[PDB]
DNA sequence: AATAAGCGGAATGGGG
DNA sequence: TCCCCATTCCGCTTA
């Protein structure tokens, strides 16, 4: 099954939910969620995963925080903004 | 206060 | 057995 970070990178590459997520500095791998439209993207993640409950942005961000130690995605000190690792972007 | 983002410990669930 | 990769629940903190 797809991993969360790859789901997000795939969306940014396809442009399919441009009102929910976007690059801030694509060369650096920084991206940002929409305050008003992030829940539709969270819903899509949960449905893709076949999870029992409806996915929320809060639960999705709880999973995102677990990448901080291994490095795939780190939180940036800007509202709703994160950064992929060079390894993730190169692969 | 109302609203929202940010945090993470802990329990629970996936699929090996 | 026991790690993978989350999901779900809950309470607190910061803006």
């Amino acid at each position: 099954k797809i991993r969360l970070y790859q789901f997000l990178l795939d969306l940014l590459r396809s442009g399919d939910m441009k009102d929910s997520i976007w690059w801030v500095d694509k060369d650096k791998g920084t991206f940002q969620f929409s305050s008003k439209h992030k829940e539709a993207l969270a819903h899509r993640w949960g449905i893709q995963k076949g999870n029992r409950k409806k996915m929320t942005y809060q639960k999705m961000a709880r999973a995102l925080r677990n990448y901080g130690k291994t490095g795939e995605v780190k939180k940036v000190k800007k509202k709703l903004t994160y950064q992929f690792s060079g390894e993730v972007l190169g692969r």
